[PDB]
RNA sequence: GGUCACGCACAGGGCAAACCAUUCGAAAGAGUGGGACGCAAAGCCUCCGGCCUAAACCAUUGCACUCCGGUAGGUAGCGGGGUUAUCGAUGG
């Protein structure tokens, strides 16, 4: 089941694309080196994010560390990706 | 002559990119002044397509690595279209 890179759903759409990257950085850097966080805001791709790690045991840590966290207010919900593409 | 096209000019000349100052804006961007990259409509209008912004309301819980809600604003110097205008190469 598990991947490199993890899904987070149900953030603030509110909180600008430019500050929501560098929020979950500070907040995610804490469990391994992330190679990189997708965010888009898009109908589809609002209150979203992926975040790509270095290892999957990395990815694993903080998904069970920070599952339900509030974040922004809003709890977040975190999963794994179902496909880990991208270099 | 006039009309409809056209730009190898000629006459009057016209406009003003970037950048800087200042104002407005949530932003894209616009206004004014300075300033010239260029432009035969780089005068003017968002009807159509593209692109840029996303503060407020509406909608949306959505798995991406083409990119895409409504909504409103912007770009006419991104295209198309519409409309008006100078000269007139023994010009077509
Ligand atoms: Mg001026």
């Amino acid at each position: 089941r598990p991947n490199h890179t993890i899904y987070i759903n149900n953030l603030n759409e509110k909180i600008k694309k430019d500050e929501l990257k560098k929020s979950l950085h500070a907040i995610f850097s804490r469990f391994g080196q992330i190679l990189d966080i997708l965010v888009s805001r898009s109908l589809k791709m609002r209150g979203q994010a992926f975040v790509i790690f270095k290892e999957v045991s990395s990815a694993t840590n903080a998904l069970r560390s920070m599952q339900g966290f509030p974040f922004y207010d809003k709890p977040m919900r975190i999963q794994y990706a179902k496909t880990d593409s991208d270099i």
